[PDB]
């Protein structure tokens, strides 16, 4: 029975993914064959109805100098980036001295059009390896964790944000009242608050659950957030759905009462309330759609193996280190993964320890089958693999079902 971190109501258990591994260790071949570990289940809170994880992964455990997710290794997600700076550069950071802070700005994917734009800002990158490749691109830094104290910090130094956004990093702080706070001593009062992250709407419907993994703590919806934000004096004034990383809703959050809410707010609170979305029964019925979709991997792959057909997967992703580990797929059946990331190649998967290998080496000879880890990134990756399907090589699909194609 542990306390929801965003209100302290009681989180009542849906999904038991088991043990698992920190998802964004690749170790190398010949590391020490220990890992830490922790127990992956997820629940909703009966007072605000966030859905969240059951046991927190410390931040620096998985957040330091060589964190290996490198944003800009995706073309969709670098326009996808470039296009949010420049909205924003058009609506809210058009005044005389305007200010944006990203949270968790990786290597620079957004920020490197503000600062081609010779706005002021700062990026929150608390893993130095990737704070320098945005550092690299004249970007403005701090090595730190977006914080209350952080964020106090930066007020008193740089003054008020006239926007502050996180893409894909929200979620992964089980810390949110302190951010919250931290939003609430940096943002402008007339300042928005803006951040993205995969929706529970899209992984109920899709089944995805290689999106519940360390990193990902909080799955959030419409509906949890207007609550979240509600607690903290903000207010959720905008929604806005997005096809990347298999289906996210962007929110923004202003001061309370200072912007009227979209209609695009109620409008989705009103269809998750149709869908019954956030009811423990639909989140029990995922959780066993989960399993589902497991023994039909599984009974897969082995078949696949007994008929003589050779698979490897695609794309190094940090979702991937869910499957593998509770679904129990390793070497024997996927026998390498091909990611473009030079930091995971030469190394093996969490847990599972399957090999990474360059994405150059995906090529003639190509195996049978592919196992699209990926999967987000179908369109982009397919583009750039067409020898391989017009070899007569297929992809291996668990989203939303189990299917080749
Ligand atoms: C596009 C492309 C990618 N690839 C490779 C590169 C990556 O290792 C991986 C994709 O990882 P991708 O789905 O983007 O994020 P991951 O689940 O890891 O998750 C990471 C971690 C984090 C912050 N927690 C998160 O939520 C998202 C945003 O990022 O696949 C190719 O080989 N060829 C390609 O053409
Ligand atoms: N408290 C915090 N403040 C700012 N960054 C944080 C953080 N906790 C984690 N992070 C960073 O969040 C990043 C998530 S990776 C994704 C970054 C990028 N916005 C994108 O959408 O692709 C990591 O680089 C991690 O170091
Ligand atoms: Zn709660």
């Amino acid at each position: 029975p542990t306390a929801c971190r965003v209100c302290g109501g009681g989180v009542q258990e849906f999904l038991d993914l088991g043990r698992q591994p920190l998802s964004d260790r690749f170790r190398k071949p010949d590391e020490l064959d220990d890992e830490f570990t922790y127990r992956l289940a997820v629940g909703r809170c009966d007072s605000c109805e966030m859905v969240q994880l059951t046991e927190e992964v410390p931040r620096d455990l998985m957040f330091h100098e060589v964190y290996p997710y490198h944003s800009s290794g995706s073309s969709v997600m670098r326009e996808h980036f470039a296009m949010l700076a420049r909205d924003f550069l058009a609506t809210e950071l058009t005044g005389p001295d305007p200010f944006i802070v990203e949270i968790g700005c990786n290597d620079g994917i957004m920020l490197r059009t503000i600062q081609e734009a010779g706005v002021r800002h700062l990026g929150f990158e608390p893993s130095s390896g990737v704070a320098a490749k945005a550092r690299e691109k004249g970007i403005r830094v701090r090595t730190d964790f977006f914080e209350k104290a952080t964020a106090d910090d930066v007020r008193r130094t740089e003054g008020p944000a006239n926007v502050i956004y996180a893409a894909n990093t929200l979620c992964h702080i089980p810390y949110v009242q302190s951010v919250l706070e931290g939003v609430d001593a940096l943002l402008a009062p007339d300042g928005v608050f803006v951040f993205e992250d995969p929706y529970l709407g899209d992984i109920v419907a899709k089944t995805s659950f290689d999106q519940i993994y360390d990193e990902h703590f909080f799955l959030f919806s419409a509906t949890s957030v207007q609550g979240m934000a509600q607690r903290c004096g903000f207010e959720l004034v905008d929604v806005q759905r997005l096809p990347v990383h298999g289906g996210e809703v962007r929110y923004t959050l202003a001061r309370q009462g200072s912007r009227t809410p979209s209609a695009a707010v109620a409008q989705l609170l009103a269809a998750e309330r149709e869908q019954e979305l956030s009811d423990m029964a639909t989140l029990r019925a995922f959780a066993g759609n989960v399993v589902k979709i497991r023994d039909e991997l599984t009974a897969l792959l082995h078949r696949l193996r007994a008929e003589g057909r050779s698979v490897v997967g695609y794309g190094a992703t940090a979702k991937s280190a869910t499957v593998t580990n509770f679904c129990g797929i390793g070497p024997d059946l996927v026998h390498s993964v091909y990611d473009t990331t030079p930091d995971k190649q030469n190394r093996l998967t969490p847990g599972a320890h399957i090999p990474v290998r360059p994405a150059s080496a995906f090529s003639d000879p190509y195996p049978d089958y592919a196992l699209l880890f990926a999967w987000n990134h179908a369109e982009e990756i397919m583009a750039k693999e067409q020898e391989f399907h017009q070899a007569g090589g297929r992809w291996i699909l668990y989203v939303p079902e189990v299917h080749i194609r």
